[PDB]
């Protein structure tokens, strides 16, 4: 099973924290810059639709919106959650992380 995490946010450090797990997860993760960039991923995640699954990290909760929005047009399984501080977000990751994809996890590191 394929895991991405796309983060949205203007705190350089949020993004360094909020990677400082995935890199210990071993997940793959984007960093969103615009409406464009957030539907350019999934564009992209519409190729591996078959086994993957997308957590999402929001500064705002119109961020959190659109992200889904543009996910529910084009079929695709994201969790959307909104983060100010990066403890936040290291604990979406962590759960997001721990189950590995499916209640099966098998070992994998990508």
């Amino acid at each position: 099973m394929l895991l991405y995490v796309l983060i949205i946010s203007n705190d350089k450090k949020l993004i360094e924290e909020a990677r400082k797990m995935a890199e210990k997860a071993n997940l793959e993760l984007r960093t969103v810059k615009t409406e464009d960039e957030l539907k350019k991923y999934l564009e992209e995640f519409r190729k591996e639709s078959q086994n993957i699954k997308v957590l999402i990290l929001v500064s705002n909760d119109e961020e959190l919106d659109k992200a889904k929005e543009l996910a529910q047009k084009m079929e695709i399984d994201v969790r959307t959650r909104k983060v100010t501080s990066p403890d936040e977000a290291k604990r979406w990751i962590k759960e997001f992380s721990e189950e590995g994809g499916s209640l099966e996890h098998h070992h994998h590191h990508h």
